[PDB]
């Protein structure tokens, strides 16, 4: 349903759109068809829901200020350790934009800034990508819609799994699919290592199916499968291409941000806001014990807790029978137990499960034989998309 070829019955839709929009026509980023086409493909046509869908984009481009967001500077934090970069074009003249995930330091940047800020680096790229494409429509005397992203996996560790940091990434992606619909073309997943299917798990949700259905992820060979989508003279040398900066450096630093842990002086706080799925009493002198199975290897368990009434101890546990409730002494201890603060700081944490079984979070008040604390708590066991894992199986 694109330009060009539309039916009487889109080009008729289409005419009709355009009239009701009459009043935005000035104020859109681009009044051209390609632009109204992106909505309308979005809601399949329905003239209300379209409109709805790019009147709330402008509401929120309004709220940002995005027209001028090109020369909003963040806090020196994310300018500095916050990855990614626009770097080349592919061979259509898309321009290529490189998210180097793996590398980042959500933690860190989270303590030391808002997850506004993060979000508004994030739209910024949007932005930008936006007015690169049509830079290119300018030089090449036809339309580019649409940029490529390459997303390098190098470093993804149970610790991008913090819950905040998702919520950035969940919150990220339901902001491009209602204010950036089908921009684009390929999102090119290179270096993902074993706990690639956990994480993408989280997000998958909340990218839209034909967004999920542009992914394409790359094996050993993806230096030269990524030439396929990308000259090697529009490539950083690090990713198989022959570009360099100007003093040689093979990744390309004068356009790409590769992260990389944020040194302590820019922390501002050093735990965040949580929210949590239960509360509880543990009783003076007794325990709680949270129990899930988990029927395969590679299963990861994340928690996250606090306290009142004093601290509490934690530690993690591996049933050796399964049936009734066993003590601390008759499991297995997976990751020791000690106590926490967490009456002033609240703790999280995650393991990846190595066997099946039934791992136990207990929460121990044993020690305690005058005062009970009151707990709450979130514990998930977070499992592999199953097609992100078959794909890394079939590639070796
Ligand atoms: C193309 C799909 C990219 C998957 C990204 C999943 C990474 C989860 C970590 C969230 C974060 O730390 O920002």
């Amino acid at each position: 349903s694109r330009v060009g070829d539309l039916s009487p019955q889109q080009q008729e839709a289409l005419a009709r759109f355009r009239e009701n929009l009459q009043d935005l026509l000035p104020i859109l980023p681009n009044a051209d068809d390609y632009f109204l086409l992106r909505w309308l493909r979005a809601r399949n046509f329905d003239l209300q829901k379209s409109e709805d869908m790019l009147r709330r984009h402008m509401e929120f481009r309004k709220q940002q200020d995005l027209d001028n967001i090109v020369t909003w500077q963040p806090p020196e934090v994310i300018q500095l350790y916050d990855s990614g970069g626009l770097c080349g074009y592919d061979y259509e003249g898309c321009p290529v934009y490189f998210n180097i995930i793996g590398s980042l330091d959500p933690k860190g940047l989270l303590l030391s800034a808002s997850k506004q800020d993060m979000i508004r680096k994030r739209i910024k790229v949007c932005e930008l990508l936006l007015h690169e494409c049509e830079l290119q429509t300018q030089k090449l005397g036809r339309k580019i819609e649409m940029a490529l992203m390459v997303f390098d996996m190098e470093g993804l560790s149970l610790k991008h799994l913090w819950k905040p940091a998702v919520e950035v990434y969940q919150q990220f992606f339901s902001i491009l699919e209602a204010n950036y619909p089908e921009t684009l073309k390929n999102l090119i997943v290179i270096r993902a290592p074993k706990l690639f299917p956990v994480a993408f798990n989280l997000v998958k949700s909340f990218m839209s199916e034909e967004t999920r259905r542009k992914i394409v992820i790359l094996g050993d060979n993806w230096k030269q499968e990524l030439t396929k989508f990308i000259s090697p003279d529009q490539l950083p040398v690090e990713f198989g291409g022959t570009m360099t900066d100007p003093d040689g450096n093979p990744k390309c630093l004068t356009k790409i941000n590769y992260g990389g842990e944020v040194p302590k002086s820019y922390y501002l706080c050093e735990q965040v806001r949580l929210q949590y799925e239960h509360t509880r009493s543990v009783g003076r002198g007794s325990s709680l014990q949270v129990e899930n199975e988990i029927l395969f290897p590679g299963c990861v368990l994340r928690w996250q807790f606090a306290s009142d009434g004093g601290d509490i101890g934690f530690g993690v546990f591996l049933k050796t029978k399964m049936g009734e409730q066993q003590s601390a002494r008759e499991m297995t201890e997976v990751l020791p137990s000690q106590r926490y603060n967490a009456h002033m700081v609240p703790e999280d944490g995650s393991l990846t499960c190595l066997q099946a079984g039934v791992y136990v979070l207990r929460f121990d008040n044993t020690y305690s034989r005058m005062h009970a604390k009151k707990l709450s708590y979130t514990v998930e066991v977070l499992l592999p998309d199953k097609a992100s894992e078959e794909t890394l199986q079939s590639m070796r």
